[PDB]
């Protein structure tokens, strides 16, 4: 139930593809990356996660560019998905600009985004 | 010249091929995740870095999956890629293990992993 | 309106008090740490936040020791005070386990914890 | 052996007295929070770390305020002190500027930094 099209609590949206292997493709859009653009996003999951009831843990990888913007940076979502009656992607994500070794220590960020199904 | 074999401070290897579309696929092995094992790797990065000298934003997820093993967990790595004399990957890096709800709080953990392409 | 008595969403509650230097001091009890103690909180913020408008930024150190239970362990949060109608403390922490130099990847816990006044 | 005057890889000076009771103070100087000031330092650790050989779980808050210059920002760290032949404190940090709420995604920054008490 990985598969879908998700959005977080700012409203960004994320349409993701689970494959039989363990891949996840889809694409990014809304406001934090950048504000109206089209992102290609990949990452990986388990495809045999734990039958006790427990996330399923996954993650992606989005750097902002496209055939329009590029912010230099890029956001790695690290989280689990929590299935149930409403899906949940609870994530952690670090957005890593590119810049100099003079500013190396204020390039990456740190965050929280969660995902529903609903919007 | 992101592309190529790299390890990390710690002996893990993370050989990488990076795409003219700002693809990235590789495998990881070696240790800190599990002791000997493949995994699989893929991410992005942008393909059109700042020209004024800077880290490539670069990023890539690996859930702990194989043909082996698996530890129900993901890790992610994001950081950027400094060219020069040495090639460097200085990342920060959020694996997160899929727990249930009520371990979630201590489900994703936080570090760094420097990557040369000597060793 | 910073020093008070916060709870996060998981009902650990964040007794805090505020110094005109900056100083931040209190206690923190309620599960997530450990089951049912008190443990000693010391932090910092500046006392002279911005006037248009913006998070009070503010940080605090739990370590869990105390005169019943240790679990060589630091969670530090970082994260700012937003005021309002309803007063909010959106936070990130990293829970350091003291760990062997083997270990010492797989010390640091990273996470958010959202404090609120009314519980 | 955690009392002293520690240095970073990037020249900052974390000069931190430690308590009996497990406080932690001290100052914080040279660039990367300001360029040359003074920042008071407050956090925790515990008293009694174990015995097999590991690190000490300690955190510390500052925030980017003195009497001269004040960046409205808070830099926590949390780490774990590991003894030796030669001390090292290796530590990761949230700084956490206070933004309004349509920047609050980008407030908190990530990062390393490991202090030696050698420079």
């Amino acid at each position: 139930g990985i598969t879908g099209t998700w959005y977080n609590q700012l409203g960004s949206t994320f349409i993701v593809t689970a494959g039989a292997d363990g891949a996840l493709t889809g694409t990014y859009e809304s406001a934090v990356g950048n504000a109206e653009s089209r992102y290609v996003l990949t990452g990986r999951y388990d495809s045999a996660p734990a039958t006790d009831g427990s996330g399923t843990a996954l993650g992606w990888t989005v750097a902002w560019k496209n055939n329009y913007r590029n912010a230099h940076s890029a956001t790695t979502w690290s989280g689990q998905y929590v299935g149930g009656a409403e899906a949940r992607i609870n994530t952690q994500w670090l957005l890593t600009s590119g810049t100099t070794e003079a500013n190396a220590w204020k390039s990456t960020l740190v965050g929280h985004d969660t995902f529903t199904k609903v919007k």
